[PDB]
């Protein structure tokens, strides 16, 4: 209302749930801040690769969100927005209300896009997914019936994918699991298929030593791997390959069994988001100007994997830049400064900042990290770590965002820098 | 003066330039600064080993100090202190003057203990010194008649070194400009020589993957090496060289003829501040609290490679750990600030936060770099990185802490972190 403004956040995930907190803290009593998403839980994404290999369970990683908001003053709508009406400023839930908002803030992350291979959904065949922790809960009981009748396993990241980490984490941690059950043996092979230009390109055109790290830890566990790849189609518990080169010319075409597969899809924009007409390019991602606004909507922002970013590369198999936490917290942060400064009458100035990209592996005693910056060559940080330190650095960091989640968040977030001071 | 305290800095370096303009901003008017140092001029440090092998000359990264603090009202004595007096608080100058001081700040770096090892003094033989610009200059010059009557070239580390990286950087550098001038076959032998429990400890009990990178890179160049070394004397153009096993047995020695020579040398505290009674270790290296203060006279502070730092750690061969640039700047910081508080009655708290070593090496198109931290494992920070753009960051920030030397520093200093905003 004037004077009032009611501020919608959609989606609380690794963007929205912070948001709401910063946006409840930046406008205080006199404003109505909404929370809106399609599960009661938050859930911590990183960690779905460990529960789809059956090291981490649910309640280790999610936890519901309504009270931890609502003792914030944030109102909560455990429900899934299906239409947005950007003129009338109305949103229509699943079940038929309606939410209007004064300005909307979309932290909706990706829609899976299962629907570019026929047969790719988890519950269409054998190719699972680790991207949700519903998913990855599925991918694990697949895993123990492959445990109980060992088959070939195929692993990596379709074409269109941008974010390539997880495969490499989810097969390492795959064949160290089986070896640890003695079942390694049993397995007829183990193939990592992506649409990678070479291993270690990760979407970022390598960093640091990515590509021979990568190469030798997957051979070192009897992985044999395929770039330049797209799926086709997976069907009859057979995927079909096609191999391109540099020119996008096929060169090879394979058919590979699978009895047990996990596959990273292709990223696009939630349906309720990218069906607003004008606001989204045509991977239904939001196209936002350095403040995070959007450029036809001026009382609609966007962070997280919701938003448009121009790419900077084009590969032989298409494939994306991940969208990663800091970057986007930073997207989260601008944002909310920016509402606020609309609020009081100023145009906020505040940006994203730098484009990067940071992550984080756990193999189990050991991980692999890399931090990139900016986003093209030569970068001002390019770097890939390897070791028990960075197992460590993702499980402490992993229960500080969980406990934060909790307790709010004012915030300039990271201040996980004072690790110096 | 009382209500207008002399505050007097010692040693115009890495740590010693930046307190002086810092002093100066925090005290304002009302107080006298004043800067001694041994030269008249401030140097690059970390580009030395460059001069060493003529790929940098003397005015590329050195430059006359006193107009540019003289235009900030600090006063520049370019003598060297002979004699410090810390009960009547005088201090005595090479020429015989006395300065008089309220408090001190001891920035005086390293003396290079040549005296260690008989015969390893630059001036004594074959081994020379890239440590400053003068035996930087001396030591190319060694280079040079080396190329006109080729021999063995022996490289390394002492005994009691603490600052490793620039051997490896030196070594690496003199394999590459040989190759340039189509005289590398014509060397005998290059042998590597290092106090390291292994190759790339580097005082730190290694970070990432130094070991594995630098024993391949020295194996890429041709270089022998050999660790668990001490040097006992330099002596008829040879060097006696004693290698020992864990538990400090003699496992052999060897006499190794050297025509071209560098060895970094141990460091000890100056003579000037190791004289101070009660003031230092018996490394001459000034024992302070976390807040920068000495232990004994509540009126001496220091900052940099002047300061103690206890061991973590004991090798066969003694050893230390480094003071590297961003931690000597967090200690002139915190000294600056604890001395401000002191004048307006209050103790300061400030610290110099966690211990870490930052160290950037040039090869010429591509560059090594680590950061570590803290000092004991696990750490939380252990990384090494690789290339082009780690060149271009050493260019790019020599660019910078020379153009803030002449402009002056307020300052919070890294705020080369905004690369970020
Ligand atoms: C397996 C995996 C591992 C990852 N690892 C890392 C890592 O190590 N480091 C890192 O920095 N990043 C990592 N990422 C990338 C990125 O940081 C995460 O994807 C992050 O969760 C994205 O945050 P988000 O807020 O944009 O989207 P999400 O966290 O997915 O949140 C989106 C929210 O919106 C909700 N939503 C969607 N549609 C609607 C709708 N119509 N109505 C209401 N709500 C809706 C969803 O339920 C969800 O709650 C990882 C990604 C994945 C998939
Ligand atoms: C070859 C080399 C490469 C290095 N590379 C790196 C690097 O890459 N990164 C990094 O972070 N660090 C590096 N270091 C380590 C460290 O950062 C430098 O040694 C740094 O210069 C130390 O700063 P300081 O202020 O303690 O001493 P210094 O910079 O040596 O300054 C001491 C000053 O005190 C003066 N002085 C000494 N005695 C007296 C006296 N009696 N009276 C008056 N003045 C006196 C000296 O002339 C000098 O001006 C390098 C060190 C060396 C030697
Ligand atoms: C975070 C995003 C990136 C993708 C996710 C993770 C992918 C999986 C990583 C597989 C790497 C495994 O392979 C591993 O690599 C490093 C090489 O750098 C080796 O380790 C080597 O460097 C490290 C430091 O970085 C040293 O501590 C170690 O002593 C040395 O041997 C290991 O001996 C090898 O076993
Ligand atoms: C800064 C303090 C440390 C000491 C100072 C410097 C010591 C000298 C460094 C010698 C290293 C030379 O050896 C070099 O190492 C790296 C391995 O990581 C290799 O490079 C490898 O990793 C890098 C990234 O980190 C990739 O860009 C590269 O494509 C890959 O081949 C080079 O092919 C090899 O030539
Ligand atoms: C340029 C700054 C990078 C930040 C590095 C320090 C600590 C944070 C690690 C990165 C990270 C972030 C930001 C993060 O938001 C996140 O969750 C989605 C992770 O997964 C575990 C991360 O690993
Ligand atoms: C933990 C923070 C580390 C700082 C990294 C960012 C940029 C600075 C590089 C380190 C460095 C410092 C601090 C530094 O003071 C210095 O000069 C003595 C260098 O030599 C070139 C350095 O390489
Ligand atoms: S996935
Ligand atoms: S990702
Ligand atoms: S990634
Ligand atoms: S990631
Ligand atoms: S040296
Ligand atoms: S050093
Ligand atoms: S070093
Ligand atoms: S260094």
């Amino acid at each position: 209302m004037r004077g009032s403004a009611h501020v919608v956040i959609l989606g609380a995930g690794t963007g929205g749930m912070p948001a709401a907190y910063e946006m409840k803290e930046a406008l205080g009593s006199g404003h109505e801040v909404t929370l809106i998403s399609a599960n009661d839980y938050f859930q911590f994404v990183p960690s779905n690769p460990w529960v789809g290999v059956g090291w981490k369970e649910r309640d280790d990683i999610a936890f519901p969100i309504r009270h931890y908001v609502e003792r914030k003053g944030i109102h909560f709508i455990a429900q899934s927005a299906e239409q947005i009406d950007a003129e009338a400023q109305n949103i229509t839930l699943a079940d038929g209300n309606t939410v209007h908002y004064d300005y909307l803030m979309i932290a909706t992350g990706p829609k899976l896009a299962f629907e570019n291979v026929p047969g790719s959904d988890p519950h269409e065949g054998p190719v699972q997914s680790i991207a949700t922790v519903d998913h990855a809960e599925r991918a694990f009981a697949e895993y123990q019936a492959l445990l109980r009748e060992p088959g070939p396993i195929v692993i990596g990241a379709m074409a269109g994918a941008s974010c390539f980490g997880p495969a490499y984490e989810y097969a390492m941690i795959v064949a160290s699991d089986l070896k640890k059950r003695g079942m390694r043996d049993k397995i007829p092979s183990f193939t990592f298929i992506t649409s990678e230009p070479y291993i270690g390109h990760l979407g970022i055109q390598g960093v640091g030593d990515s590509k021979g790290i990568l190469t030798k830890g997957l051979k070192e566990e009897g992985i044999e791997a395929y770039t330049n790849c797209k799926v086709t189609k997976v069907e009859d518990n057979k995927m079909y390959v096609t191999q391109v080169d540099e020119k996008g010319e096929t060169i090879k075409e394979m058919v590979l069994p699978v009895k047990f597969g996990m596959m990273i899809p292709a990223f696009k924009g939630v349906p309720a988001v990218a069906g607003v007409e004008g606001l989204c390019n045509p991977g239904g991602f939001v196209l936002v100007d350095e403040h995070q606004r959007s450029k036809k909507y001026a009382n609609i922002f966007a962070a997280g994997i919701a938003i448009a970013i121009p790419p900077v590369e084009t590969t032989p198999v298409p494939t994306g830049a991940p969208k990663t936490g800091y970057m986007i917290e930073s997207m989260v942060s601008a944002a909310v400064h920016n509402i606020k400064a609309d609020l009081e009458g100023r145009k906020g100035e505040q940006t994203m900042g730098t484009w990067n990209a940071v992550c984080f592996a756990d193999m189990g005693d050991r991980g692999a990290a890399f931090i990139a910056l900016p986003q093209l060559k030569p970068r001002k940080v390019d770097v890939f770590a390897y070791g028990r330190w960075v197992h460590l650095a993702k499980v402490a960091f992993e229960k500080y965002f969980i406990r934060k989640m909790k307790m709010g968040v004012s915030e300039p977030f990271y201040e996980k820098v004072l690790f110096k001071m």
